[PDB]
């Protein structure tokens, strides 16, 4: 029962009730109990998930100095969360010293150089997403983001992890897009992780009982997968191809190396980490631009003025197009799907002259400071003007953080960019998008502990000629 902490350090919060803390606080979701503590605490707040003491902070220096300067120290971990499994070593779950040796041998996967080499085969599934959306455009009938963009996503993940060509959208069987599917991001407020929470001292009892909050299921087939392929695929060499799989492989043949169960690890982390977070910002970008006509043809013009006559996009060319940019930029603003960003304090210290006690989970609440009215003009409005290089200067980068800060930040951020654009700069040299009348307006964020659209976004989609 640490509910004694935040009064006696003077930290203002909610009234946490015995047993759950403030948790009866999350049915109106994560992001709608961090804005209210904000309007209402000021700058820095405390609660409690279940018994686990977690302090808010909004400071633009208070923030950099636990993600940025005293990362490597004191705040290198994220939170525990259920039952992990041989899941323990993916990078974005490990910890302290295994998490930096990690970090530095997956480090040169993400290259500008690697990067560059993959547009060739990322753009190959432009093509068929295009393909495949006019399909939907002749059909006439209101398309479904998520899967459209689910599709490409998973298309675009398992080809640049050793080149697995599926159309899976079209492919609604074949093992390998089944087992992938099934990597959904958590819902920390299902009841599943609402015990958890509650009960942690549950999770050493599941370890035990070989549960997982990954299933079985697919992490099962994934490391007999990889296994196939990792040797007695690609034993007899030749045309070797850049993907995140092989890329480790080198680094397996000649504090270095990587075992056989840790490159199947980071190898689902990365499904797990991008599958489901690149569809959906594809989907938010694509209401966005459909509930806004003059952005989108904006958006239309610049991409035909870079890249003359439906001219297939490139890597030189993508970083380029400033308004483009700009669009998504907005879109993260809006939504940034991670909500906050967390770090467990691993010792007794303090920042800018307040005290953070051992073991205290220290929290960064990005959806509300996304909102803030100190930092944003009209917080709720979609405007990516806001974003030009004529403003960008008065945009605060610890305000600002949808793929987080510091040396633990998303790993994955030029690739997710890239890939993302890549996709948008295709589908919309083709098709416009429109509101249709199942369109949801204004939207409305779910009541889950997931940043996603309570009713799946669907459009109207109409060719260019
Ligand atoms: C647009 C979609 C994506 C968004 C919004 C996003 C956002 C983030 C955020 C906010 C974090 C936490 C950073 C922190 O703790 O401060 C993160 C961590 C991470 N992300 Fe991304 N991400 C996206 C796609 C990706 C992709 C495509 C990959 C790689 C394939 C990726 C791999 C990771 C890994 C491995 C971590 C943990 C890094 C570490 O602990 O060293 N995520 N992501």
């Amino acid at each position: 029962h640490s509910h004694g902490l935040f009064k006696k350090l003077g930290i203002p919060g909610p009234t946490p009730l015995p047993f759950l803390g403030n948790i009866l606080s999350y049915h109106k979701g994560f992001c709608m109990f961090d804005m209210e503590c904000h309007k209402k605490y000021g700058k820095v707040w405390g609660f409690y998930d279940g018994q686990q003491p977690v302090l808010a902070i909004t400071d633009p220096d208070m923030i950099k100095t636990v993600l940025v300067k005293e990362c490597y120290s004191v705040f290198t971990n994220r939170r525990p969360f259920g039952p992990v499994g041989f899941m323990k070593s993916a990078i974005s779950i490990a910890e302290d010293e295994e998490w930096k040796r990690l970090r530095s041998l997956l480090s040169p996967t993400f290259t500008s150089g690697k990067l560059k080499e993959m547009v060739p085969i990322i753009a190959q599934y432009g093509d068929v997403l295009v393909r495949n959306l006019r399909r939907e455009a002749e059909t006439g009938k209101p398309v479904t983001l998520k899967d459209v963009f689910g599709a490409y996503s998973m298309d675009v993940i398992t080809s640049t992890s050793f080149g697995v060509n599926i159309d899976s959208l079209n492919n609604p069987q074949d093992p390998f897009v089944e087992n992938t599917k099934k990597l959904l991001r958590f819902d920390f407020l299902d009841p599943f992780f609402l015990s958890i929470t509650v009960f942690p001292f549950l999770i050493p009892i599941l370890e035990v009982l070989n549960i997982c909050v990954f299933p079985r299921e697919v992490t099962n087939f994934l490391r007999k997968s990889v296994k196939r392929m990792k040797e007695s695929r690609l034993e007899d060499t030749q045309k070797h191809r850049v993907d995140f799989l092989q890329l480790m492989i080198d680094s397996q043949n000649s504090h270095k190396a990587l075992s056989d169960l840790e490159l199947v690890a980071q190898s689902i982390i990365f499904i797990f980490a991008g599958y489901e977070t690149t569809s959906s910002v594809l989907s938010f970008i694509m209401y966005e631009l459909a509930t806004h006509p003059d952005v989108q043809q904006k958006l239309q013009e610049e991409i035909d003025a870079v890249l003359p006559n439906k001219a297939p996009p490139t890597y030189d060319t993508v970083l380029q197009m400033e308004y483009l940019d700009m669009v998504v930029n907005e879109t993260l603003r809006l939504f940034p799907i991670a909500m906050r960003l967390e770090r467990v304090c691993k010792k007794d210290v303090e920042i800018n002259g307040m005290f953070i006690p051992k073991g205290v989970v220290v929290m960064i609440p990005s959806y509300a400071l996304h909102r803030d009215p100190k930092y944003w003009t009209e917080p709720e409005k979609f405007l990516p003007e806001r974003f030009s290089k004529k403003n960008k200067d008065n945009i605060d980068p610890y305000i600002y953080t949808p793929f987080g800060s510091g040396p633990r930040n998303c790993i994955g951020m030029r690739f997710a960019l890239m890939n993302m654009k890549l996709a948008l700069i295709r589908v919309l040299q083709n098709f416009s998008f429109k509101p249709c009348k199942e369109t949801q307006i204004p939207l409305k964020l779910s009541l889950g502990g997931l940043l996603q659209p309570e009713k799946p976004v669907v459009l109207k989609v109409e060719s260019r000629d």
